């Protein structure tokens, strides 16, 4: 059930949603746990306790391509290639260069601007 | 010179602004260098090349706590306990256990509701 789409972005949906997709000017909130291929978790919504809320714009382009897709109230999986991520920047963490990221994302809510 | 405040954030103002001060529900748009006390640099808006929007209650506790005190326009330096930032917690990379942090942040709009 992996989509592949023309960016090079793969997805899975868990659990589709019936609310609005977000444009990139929309303010979205997020549960979200990321991880490398070997399994690490780099960041999570978890270790927080609370949901993040953001611009749209403001994240990486695996996510600002997945989240327009993303109908509110949707749980996907992106398979993100480091180009859509952070390329050969290596980023203040075990993410090093040319690094794929796993996102699981549950699209909470979408509020616009 | 480097004010100390209750919480143990400081702060060194490098250049003072006349602007209006965020609260807590509003957005904020910043240019910023963040780095270790070794000096070590773990993010900047530089390394995008683009100003970075966020909700003033989505950053870390230091910075949310800085930017109600910062007028727009104002450029401030922050100097974070581990307490204020990501604690002992660790980010899992760079960062590592209980790290201070120092921010060079510059409050260029704030944007309200």
């Amino acid at each position: 059930g992996v989509v592949v789409l023309p960016s090079g972005l793969q997805y899975k949906v868990i659990n589709s949603g019936n609310g609005v997709k977000p444009g990139k000017s929309d303010t979205v909130t997020v549960e979200y746990t990321g991880r490398l291929i070997d399994g690490t978790v780099f960041d999570s919504t978890e270790k927080t306790g609370k949901p993040a809320t953001f611009q749209v714009s403001q994240v990486i382009p695996g996510w600002t391509e997945a989240l327009q897709l993303m109908p509110a109230g949707s749980t996907w999986e992106i398979y993100v290639p480091s180009g859509l991520a952070y390329g050969p920047r290596s980023v203040g963490g075990p993410i090093g260069p040319n690094e794929t990221l796993i996102f699981k994302i549950h699209l909470i809510s979408v509020k616009k601007s």
